Order: structure tokens, then C-alpha cells, then sequence
């Protein structure tokens, strides 16, 4: 999914 990349980002920084 796209938000998956967004969630993997937020969670990181």
C-alpha cells in the first residue's frame, strides 16, 4: 500500500 510507506516513515521520523 501507499500509506504503508507513510507509516514506515512517521514511525521512523
Amino acid at each position: 500500500g501507499l500509506f504503508d510507506i507513510v507509516k514506515k516513515l512517521v514511525s521512523d521520523f
